[PDB]
């Protein structure tokens, strides 16, 4: 038992970091065959970065212009190409440690990990959601752009986020490997705002039962409620709406747990409207929505990767 | 910015995973140079678990009834001792992934990362804290024991912990490396609590400090204390007390954000008092205790490990 926020494993993440260095700039480069793959902004410099034209910035370069550093080892460009926000930087050395790989554009309400890196060196692991608004609430500093998020499915990673910008407000933003950005967001340094978030119904309720699972029960009732008074229940907090999607993907919960899904938001419901009157559930005093349906079921049972 | 729990990157620790199955019981090894570390507990079985005298039960054993799996190599037992409830195996081959290590034992409050295994295969990694009481609020299921707990400092390795029993209320309990448990638990299947839990107060300052460096300042205020009256105020709310050593050692988080730490200690006393009046501090309902000066001055900053 216990619940814990829990990344992946990150070594076949780390095995392919590199550091991408380009005139005044360093970042983190992600070395996978015979191709780096980093933020285009590498190319900038300060006076750059308000509006840059980055094709041409791009057709100014040179390959030795690009110094990409695999911990001690130089390793050679020898060709560049932009892919939208992207860069990819082909390479005379295929990367000996490539795991198993996809590249994938997850959804809102998804989670992932994240492998902060600075200077091609990993610094931390943590586990971020995708919020309904494109941003996520990272935890990153000046050079950890190129550092990507990723989830591990036994032993073939899918990459789905880069790192590229912080937004005013202290939220992240970054595009997914093909260099196409999550949400309304460009490279440049330009007046964005994240733009108002919501809370991700179904996950609150896939904590719930997480919770139920572990030995919290005293937000449980005997009352019940339709998907349409739900709702109405949720637009007025700011929920996500939950569609009979969501409640399909919480059945093997409801199944583990004996709690029908419509009596869990009858709980949220009263939880919403009552607050936690002092208590707390899982070790939070606030409803949590960072983990999914599949993050419980994965965590509440024991899957690993090889 | 932004401030996350954020484990070290495990792939240096999922290298030495291994798996070890002795009779009906498989957990988890620590395979470091020629030796497999593990829980003493896997030459049992569930009628020895009640209480077994694991010196007799040793002498009983063979090296071939040590099944070491290294993924998909076995690993041959050549040699096996006890040292206290961790089990020595001697295998004939040196794990190639040795990074350098050391065994350090923590002390209370401090913090370490989790890499959750089952079979020896990585699941999960996290961030936990040794609680007070010596207990961990950790994420295992059957078959976690001999996962371990670690810090990274540049390259090297410090594990501090081997996991060996759920108590019933759900938290953890284990030993460091050399077999000696966190606490007052034994490798038996009896009558055992935890214990008393306190706050740790100097993590909760410091996690003050991330949250004035984030932007959260709502908490702060013109009052000070000395620190004999905030300790008053500390025994009343079941926080540790504060000691001139950690007012000493919150003194780089003082400068960087011009709070005197007895003045964050006057905050600290009308959240007590006060609650937080339905506000968030670092996304958190709850005053934080998990997050030492250290891990905050890491993130903060942007440390990094090879
Ligand atoms: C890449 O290492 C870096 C990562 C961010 C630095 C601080 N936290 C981060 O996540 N990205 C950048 O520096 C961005 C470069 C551009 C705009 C070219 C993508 N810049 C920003 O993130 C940025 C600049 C700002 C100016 C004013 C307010 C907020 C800003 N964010
Ligand atoms: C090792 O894989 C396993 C890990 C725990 C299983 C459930 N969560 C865990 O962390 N350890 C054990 O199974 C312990 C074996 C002994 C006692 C020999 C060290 N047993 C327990 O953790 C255990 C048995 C209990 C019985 C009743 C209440 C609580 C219990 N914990």
């Amino acid at each position: 038992s216990g619940f814990r926020k829990m990344a992946f494993p990150s070594g076949k993440v780390e095995g392919c970091m590199v550091q991408v260095t380009c005139g005044t700039t360093t970042l983190n480069g992600l070395w996978l065959d015979d191709v780096v793959y980093c933020p285009r902004h590498v190319i900038c410099t300060s006076e750059d970065m308000l509006n840059p034209n980055y094709e041409d910035l791009l057709i100014r370069k040179s390959n030795h212009n690009f110094l990409v550093q695999a911990g001690n080892v130089q390793l050679r460009v020898i060709g560049h190409s932009m892919q939208n926000c992207v860069l990819k930087l082909k390479v005379d050395t295929a990367n000996p440690k490539t795991p198993k790989y996809k590249f994938v554009r997850i959804q809102p309400g998804q989670t992932f990990s994240v492998l902060a890196c600075y200077n091609g060196s990993p610094s931390g692991v943590y586990q971020c959601a995708m919020r309904p608004n494109f941003t996520i609430k990272g935890s990153f500093l000046n050079g950890s752009c190129g550092s990507v998020g990723f989830n591990i499915d036994y032993d073939c990673v899918s990459f789905c986020y880069m790192h590229h910008m912080e937004l005013p407000t202290g939220v992240h933003a970054g595009t997914d490997l093909a260099g196409n950005f999550y949400g309304p967001f460009v490279d440049r340094q330009t007046a964005q705002a994240a733009g108002t978030d919501t809370t991700i119904t179904v996950n609150v309720l896939a904590w719930l039962y997480a919770a139920v699972i572990n030995g919290d029960r005293w937000f449980l009732n005997r009352f019940t409620t339709t998907l349409n008074d739900f709702n109405l229940v949720a637009m007025k907090y700011n929920y996500e709406p939950l569609t009979q999607d969501h409640v399909d993907i919480l059945g093997p919960l409801s199944a583990q747990t004996g709690i029908a899904v419509l009596d869990m938001c009858a709980s949220l419901k009263e939880l919403l409207q009552n607050g936690m009157n002092g208590r707390t559930i899982l070790g939070s005093a606030l409803l949590e929505d960072e983990f999914t349906p599949f993050d419980v079921v994965r965590q509440c049972s024991g899957v690993t990767f090889q």
